């Protein structure tokens, strides 16, 4: 059967917490939301067709000869971090597909999966990638999708076997996948090299991205130039790609600046279709995104109503009214954005135990002196929560500018994002300032992610970074030189199927191998925990992380036809062992399980007792007061002859050692009151 | 005295709730806000030189010939209403002052005043508004002081008379109030043509504002045309001011729109100084302010970072970021922005008792549907809230704009957004659709407020009201045409002046008469309050709205030289009549004092007793159950004859007739447990 | 009225003083995964000597100075607090 496992789950739930951390005390609303109504006929011609009717250069041609303006939903994946934790499952996910697919034709592509998606859909949330990801592509038949990856490493946060990154892009090329995003959190040149020689050998459309930082428009702001800037271009372009992209992870772009830009690239690349990423944080950022798109721009991200503003992309109703009485004519019914956007608030109020609203009530500025990455700051702060300096949280950031000068001005999404974040953690916990720690940098011990990158596991930065620190830090230490990637030793993965196999592998398939590959500890647990309490994702979110409230029934699927309909009643006590029993109903029938609750500890120690087996062993006459001792540990003691005294109100009785010899130890401090029958002291 | 007054009120509010309705059960941090350093030399001169040395008109054309723009602080009087309910104190707003005037001596001018602070001031708050501005100046000598000021309605709601807006003019110019909005929601020419009148008549500097609502850049919008503005525009600057400003409630203003606005209107006048007023909702406002900033606009309103955007204005870091290196020249030191916005985010969890993030989780779009104004819309939902109707709030939006139709595409800012608000609010508890509630408007008893404004009592509108339901509502009702604020018969102030004297007032000031003019009902209760707790607003907010928690120590100052300490000890039970007594540490003394209970309701009821000098009452020998009744009401009784048979246990007992005569009323009545001496039956 | 019924709570988690350099304090708090030093043993400088855990980050303690270790108080396996007493150098 199957219904056992998760009928013990949720008496567990019930028992115990959520399995998954709480960062803030709360509670999901009551309130379900609207599901927008939807047709029955066939979803219509987006541009799926076009890409299969064409090739990816065919098919960016006819994106590019397009006149007007087409737009990038960034609502399913960077919206999650950048409004909250990442934590949406996807069962939720599964309720407006085909209206979308159905209403939304004109819209250009949709990004679902990201970076620090996986490394929580088995970790935190229990779930599958490849299966959820499955079970969008029928849905939607008709928009394509977009995928985020990283350079040198995968997924991960290491440069990763290039065998493995070329393999795990084939694969997800397979698995039906249509638009791919290549990018580093460095300009290492031969990490983007070998993300779109991947790309190309899966076959596709390739985008490169390009970081953006600091001022271009600011003459004082010479690290970074635009003449930098156009080189890292110039040499992307001659690798030769589909489309270019530019990143703004901070919302730091002024229009002025982007539309010099904008200028500049459109003037030696007239054909090139244009795409932008931004984060609105400094909430000047639908300005410069309208300016500098009526520059030069072809394609916008941008994030739903409800999802917009603080950090995440600007929204569907700023960019659609703006863009009316305009040439570029967006041309989008704003009524499917209205119902939309009513979806996305009712649908937040579910996850709201945990929101940058109760820290952020609203946008900041001087981002420009933290430079924080937008898709970061959630998690920074649960992180310091879970750590416990979640109190300091402001002194974190604080710090945070410091460890950038410790490293210099340098480009930063996800890798080197959270090493200067691990770095600030280590400098609020010693509570020590920066001159110092640059000073006994040598003996003081450092994370390993900084060792890593110290030591140059990711590549080299463009700037190059300070020696002393390094040789400081690293002393002894072997340092990689050259490109990690080509210097890692490729390695073969066909034993680890087996190796999976044999252990708990009897339907495990090439993607499970993969994950294996990229974090083979939590996804051995994730596996485990499944096995435990079977599958998940088939119920409410609120039942899913809250369970079931007691004397109510409802109803739960399981596949097309499986569905049922339960009801709890109530929950026995800690019967002898700190185990409930709690009664379900069935359809028709009445359940009875059992859950070890885990909040039965009861640690409690005793003064030794006396066991009556050992003849030599000395036990305590009768309960009371020690009045004194006659004899040290390891004394002679005679046959017969007093060793102590004990008085609790009444009697008073001495205890004789009944048998001629020396004593080992005892175990009396003269001065509590120690229970009869205990071990007090030891004959030999 | 002003001790045991202030006492008894922290008693009283530990035992009972906070006194001002709380609409979210909630409590601040226990975390004060950081107040930036200030310097110790006197505030530099700004404009209020100008203003002492110069006229209103070479004020103005000082400011007008200024190279740049000068900005606009809201945060004193529209963020409150905008994020808030208008609650926050003077205690905590006083904190700043010598900050900001040393500073920021660059700001055009300061708001401080504004049409919903006096009722506040009075009703939820008991302060005194006079008083707060009579501190605040002294303050600040550096930047002149910004009101905003409603024709028809000084400060109310409805039409007063030309001798009151006349003196009350007076009155605030003499304060040292400098400059002065003059406005109406509607453009009723002569109630704009009397504030004007009214500010000329205070002397100093006029500014009047002109409300944008709908599209100027869409030719299918025609209600109010460019070319209706512009002769709006073109007859106002014939009756000849200092500046006009552009008002959006709604924050509707399209770049293009604003900038082919602003650029019409400067060809005809390149003399008028430019004010700007907006409220970022839709999100895109600052595109706009930007666009047509640059296009020919002087003076922009701007909110402080902390309540930036969302539904408020936008933000001050925004501005200053982007325009650097252009010639607009903000030139305003950004360190000392980060501060000032920090120290408005502490103070920000101080009142998260009541927030627009529980409701309005991020800025909405269909802002162009629902056409709502900006700071009005929290009040709203408080209301919904306090009716009971907060519940499903959503529903009262979705009826405003059948409101709006029902009285067609007016335009409303302070009194008939109000009027819409209340005519949704009785639609949607009747559960009234459009057809539904229009169909029969003659026996339905419409709100109060709408027959006053179907009457005019507020104006004709542009373009007039339909007849049919004003005829099927007013029926026959005294109709009132042109001007009201004209028919309206001028008051006399003095008689007033000693009744509320010979009343409750002893050295009342003009001040207070006006207050009392305009709202004496909520002027009485605020004095009421003030001699019964005393002089209040010398709490901390957190002290003010929670109180002193047990076993803490803390200061309260009452005046210059009258600081103490106050401390609590403990809290006693109801003795006898709910009364709770609460012991306090004094400097170095202690103080006891009782507060009456609010929660004890006693009550008596059942059986009565039979009262024993009335020998023709015969009350009930035992307590027992009746089982039959030998009489009934109205019937002659015989002496020694059965009346009633009483059985508990194993006890049989059958009342005697104690005298002969015809029974009255049998009180025993039937089937009900009756215990000893209870008058069953009464004898005349 | 001074109260009988007290009760003080025992925690242990022993603190390394910052001043006595021989002392070693966890510089994380968290659960310790191996530590690759017996009591009384003889430690090189800037050497591995203990791994710590926490959730998502790792760090390496290194050998405070060139002596020999005293004593281990945290064995294996339990969650540590920010500068615990662990190991003592000499
Ligand atoms: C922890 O569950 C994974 C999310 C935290 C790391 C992610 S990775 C991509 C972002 N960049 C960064 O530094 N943290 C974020
Ligand atoms: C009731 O407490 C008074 C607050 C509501 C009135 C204010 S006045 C100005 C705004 N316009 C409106 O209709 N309500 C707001």
């Amino acid at each position: 059967n199957r219904a056992q496992k998760l009928l013990h789950y949720l008496g567990h739930v019930m028992v115990n917490g959520p399995t998954t951390p709480i960062p803030v005390k709360a509670s999901p609303s009551p309130t379900d939301p609207v599901v927008p109504a939807v047709p029955i006929g066939p979803p219509p011609a987006g541009f799926r067709d076009i890409l299969l009717r064409e090739g990816p250069e065919g098919f960016a041609r006819a994106v590019r000869n397009h006149p007007g303006l087409l737009l990038m939903d960034t609502t399913f994946r960077d919206a999650h971090q950048s409004l909250l934790a990442t934590r949406v499952r996807t069962h939720d996910l599964k309720k407006i597909a085909p209206y979308v697919a159905h209403n939304f034709s004109k819209l250009f592509s949709m990004e679902n999966w990201g970076g620090a998606t996986f490394d929580v859909a088995m970790r935190f949330l229990y779930e599958c990638p490849w299966r959820r990801l499955q079970e969008l592509r029928e849905l939607i038949p008709n928009i394509p999708f977009q995928m985020l990856l990283r350079g040198a490493n995968a997924v991960g946060y290491t440069n990763y076997p290039d065998n493995v990154v070329f393999k795990f892009c084939e694969v997800a090329k397979e698995n039906g996948m249509d638009v791919f995003r290549v990018f580093d959190s460095l300009n290492y040149l031969p990490n983007m090299l070998l993300g779109m020689e991947a790309a190309g050998s899966a076959g596709g459309v390739v985008e490169a991205a390009i970081s953006y930082t600091g001022d271009v428009a600011d003459p004082s702001r010479t690290k970074y130039s635009l003449q930098y800037y156009m080189g890292l271009a110039e040499e992307l372009v001659r690798a030769g790609t589909h489309i270019l992209c530019i990143k703004d992870m901070a919302g730091l772009l002024k229009p002025t600046a982007c539309t010099m830009l904008v200028s500049s690239l459109r003037d030696r690349f007239p054909d090139l279709p244009l795409h932008i990423h931004t984060h609105d944080t400094s909430g000047a950022g639908v300005a410069a995104m309208l300016a500098c798109a009526q520059a030069g721009a072809d394609v916008v991200d941008v994030a739903a109503d409800s999802m917009s503003g603080m950090t995440s992309q600007p929204s569907m109703g700023a960019l659609v009214a703006c863009t009316r009485g305009t040439p570029l004519d967006t041309e989008v019914p704003m009524e499917r954005v209205f119902d939309y956007s009513e979806y996305w608030e009712g649908a937040r109020g579910l996850y709201a135990a945990f929101d940058c609203t109760a820290t952020m009530k609203s946008g900041n500025s001087d981002v420009y002196e933290n430079e924080i990455p937008g898709g970061q700051y959630t998690n920074l702060h649960f992180q310091a929560h879970s750590m416990g300096l979640g109190s300091k949280f402001k002194e974190v950031k604080k710090a945070y500018v410091e460890a950038n000068q410790m490293l210099g001005d340098l480009i930063k999404v996800t890798p080197s994002s959270k090493i200067v974040g691990d770095l600030a953690q280590f400098m609020v916990q010693n509570g020590l300032s920066r001159a110092e720690a640059e000073a006994q940098a040598e003996e003081l011990s450092f994370p390993r992610s900084v060792v890593e990158f110290l030591q140059g596991y990711i590549g080299v930065p463009h700037g190059g970074f300070p020696e002393p620190f390094r040789s400081k830090v690293l002393k002894d230490l072997p340092r990689v030189e050259g490109r990690p990637g080509a210097s890692l030793p490729p390695l073969d993965l066909q034993a680890l199927e087996k190796e999976l196999v044999d252990r708990h592998g009897e339907e495990v398939t090439p993607e499970d191998v993969l994950s294996a590959a990229m974090y083979p500890d939590v996804f051995a647990h994730f596996k485990d925990f499944t096995a435990t309490f079977g599958p998940l994702d088939s119920l409410n979110t609120r039942l899913f992380l809250q369970g079931p409230k007691i004397a109510e029934e409802f109803e739960v699927e399981l596949e097309r036809g499986k569905t049922l309909h339960i009801k709890a009643l109530a929950v026995s006590d800690l019967n002898r062992a700190g185990q409930r029993q709690v009664f379900f109903e069935l359809n028709g029938q009445l359940r009875s399980i059992l859950v070890k609750d885990t909040q039965a500890m009861k640690e409690m120690h005793f003064h030794p007792k006396a066991l009556k087996d050992v003849k030599g062993q000395i036990g305590a006459p009768m309960p009371g007061k020690v009045i004194d001792i006659k004899v040290v540990a390891g004394a002679k003691v005679a046959k017969g002859q007093p060793l102590c005294v004990l008085s609790a109100m009444k009697m008073e009785t001495v205890v004789t050692s009944p048998m001629e010899g020396t004593v080992r130890k005892v175990h009396v401090t003269k001065d509590m009151t120690l229970e009869g029958d205990d071990l007090i002291l030891e004959i030999e």
